[PDB]
């Protein structure tokens, strides 16, 4: 891959988040992009104040530069899609902070596997399309077939996977360099695997992994820290139900259209489109927000809080608060 340079660095470098605490639970990252007419250098910037705030960087070899470096080589690589775009991936960063340092979910985990974590958020969906797995299968696409072929069904999350490995692979941007044998060997394997746990068709069972591993005080530990590891970047994920109303509206309506344009495409393939990704039938983004909570994330966020992760306790707390908001919406429709 082609080399970061210098101007590329600096116009990251210059943006100051005034009024911006990256660290808090009610960060807008919405309110953070319309205050530049630089959003993408802001959104960087977000990321770098991010992973040098943690302390952690700075203990493991990397570098002002090769950490920045990093940054703008994942950057490249997302798209222009209304959902799994560059600011997906730094709100899935910011929301892993908070996760770990006010959730108390850090201590669970090592310093170098709280670093991994906040370094795998902003690979985990490289060079998404705005089309989901399903797509490619059901279209026999390329990369459907390679999937079908060798194995595998994650056939977006290998991809991702791919290119993270690639840009790590360049010393300038290999954030796990100062790394060696066991702990180079445990970044690579449990940034791989948090990112091929994403995978939705995975869910039910990676959360019942996890809490299987958590109500047993004799699991493997090192199995129970790479558990708690992908449910946190799993968490990150569905996060946006979490997060003040205003902002988990916001969330709402980018995936709908994201969603919608996969439906579109699927029209003009001729192959079956569900309800949830076809304009013609929708009218209620609030049902569909309750129906996210009552049978995904409120589920979720409530299990592992009460098996293992109290200090998230917020998390149930915003969504209860975010379905009364709803049922608002709805009541005086
Ligand atoms: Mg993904
Ligand atoms: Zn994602």
């Amino acid at each position: 891959v082609t080399a970061i340079t210098k101007v590329e660095r600096e116009a990251v470098l210059v943006c100051e988040l005034p009024s911006f605490d990256v660290t808090d639970v009610e960060f807008d990252l919405f309110r953070a992009r319309e205050s530049t007419d630089k959003p993408l250098d802001v959104a960087a910037a977000i990321a770098y104040r991010l992973l040098l705030g943690s302390g952690l960087p700075q203990k493991f070899g990397c570098s002002d530069e090769v950490l920045l470096n990093f940054i703008l080589q994942c950057r490249k690589k997302y798209r222009n899609v209304p959902y799994h775009n560059f600011y997906h991936v730094v709100d899935v960063c910011q929301t892993i902070h908070t996760f770990l340092y006010r959730g108390n979910v850090y201590e669970k985990l090592t310093e170098l596997e709280c670093f991994v974590l906040l370094i795998t958020a902003l690979v985990h969906d490289l060079d998404h399309m705005g089309l989901n797995n399903s797509f490619y299968l059901k279209t026999e696409s390329p990369l459907g077939i390679l999937s079908s072929a060798s194995g595998n069904t994650s056939v977006l999350e290998v991809h991702h996977c791919n290119l993270a490995v690639e840009i790590l692979s360049d010393p300038e941007s290999d954030v796990f360099d100062g790394l060696e044998g066991a702990e180079r060997t445990l970044a690579f394997r449990s940034m791989i695997d948090c990112v091929l746990a994403t995978d939705m068709a995975k869910h039910g069972s990676a959360l019942e992994a996890f809490l299987a591993s958590a109500a047993d005080q004799s699991s493997d530990e090192a199995a129970f820290h790479r558990m708690t590891m992908e449910i946190i970047l799993k968490a990150g994920d569905i996060s946006n139900v979490t997060k003040p109303f205003d902002i988990s509206r916001q969330w709402a309506m980018a995936v709908t259209e994201e969603f919608y344009r996969q439906g579109d495409m699927e029209k003009e393939r001729g192959v079956e489109v569900l309800p949830m990704f076809d304009r013609s039938k929708n009218m209620e983004l609030a049902k569909g927000q309750i129906g996210f909570i009552d049978f995904v994330a409120a589920p979720f966020f409530q299990k592992i809080v009460d098996a293992c992760l109290q200090g998230m306790q917020w998390t149930v707390d915003r969504i209860k608060s975010n379905r009364a908001q709803w049922e608002r919406v709805l009541e005086t429709r």
